[PDB]
């Protein structure tokens, strides 16, 4: 089988930012809320990508994430 260690990759759009704290800070907790492997942001492109065990948790939690803080951020990924 190829689950790849029972994993799942979420990214999404941004276009309401300001400081590193911005994405790095969001993107700290989101991969602090449980087995977030890793992440990344790029102002360059506007979006960041994260990953997040569906074992554990999902993209459920990713929505919540973002309802969280307020940085306007869209998903680009159906499931």
């Amino acid at each position: 089988m190829d689950p790849s260690m029972g994993v799942n990759s979420v990214t999404i759009s941004v276009e309401g930012m300001t400081c590193n704290s911005c994405v790095w800070t969001i993107e700290q907790q989101i991969g602090k809320v449980n087995g977030v492997h890793h992440i990344k942001v790029s102002l360059e492109e506007k979006n960041a990508t994260i990953i997040y065990d569906p074992k554990l948790q999902t993209p459920k939690t990713l929505q919540e994430a973002i309802d969280d803080m307020g940085f306007d951020a869209v998903i680009h990924n159906p499931d």
